[PDB]
């Protein structure tokens, strides 16, 4: 699907993840 920036829809779980 994609790489270079990557999804953005994992993204939304790389902030709870972090800000959890």
């Amino acid at each position: 699907s994609d790489k270079e920036v990557d999804e953005v829809d994992a993204a939304l779980s790389d902030l709870e993840i972090t800000l959890e």
